[PDB]
């Protein structure tokens, strides 16, 4: 049902390879472990499983967190971090708006 959108990038090694020319603050090993691979069009990266694309990284920012924040539907994310992790990121935002 929920098959990788890009099965060619399903291996960690495939993904890190893409970060050859990586010159940006955010750690390429962390991006890769969170399912992303670089597009060589700035700091743009894309999730191999959900196909979600992300840009304009700041130095502090966590790939996993951003993955959940923007693309919580990903099956890879769910297998790797679980329901609670994803829902936690979203409830956190709701509490911020509430108080
Ligand atoms: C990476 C964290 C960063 N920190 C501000 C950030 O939140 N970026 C976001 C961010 O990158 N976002 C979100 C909205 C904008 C924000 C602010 O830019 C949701 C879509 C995503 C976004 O604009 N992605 C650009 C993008 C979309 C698609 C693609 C493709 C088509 C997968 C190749 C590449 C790049
Ligand atoms: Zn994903």
């Amino acid at each position: 049902t929920n098959l990788p959108r890009n099965p060619s990038m399903a291996d960690y090694e495939a993904r890190i390879f893409t970060f050859g020319t990586w010159i940006y603050s955010v750690n390429k090993e962390q991006l890769a472990r969170a399912g992303f691979y670089a597009l060589g069009e700035g700091d743009k990266v894309k999730c191999f499983h959900c196909g979600g694309g992300l840009t304009d990284w700041k130095p502090s920012e966590d790939p996993w967190e951003q993955h959940a924040k923007w693309y919580p539907g990903c099956k890879y994310l769910l297998e790797q971090k679980g329901q609670e992790y994803i829902n936690n990121i979203h409830l956190t935002h709701s509490l911020e708006e509430c108080l």
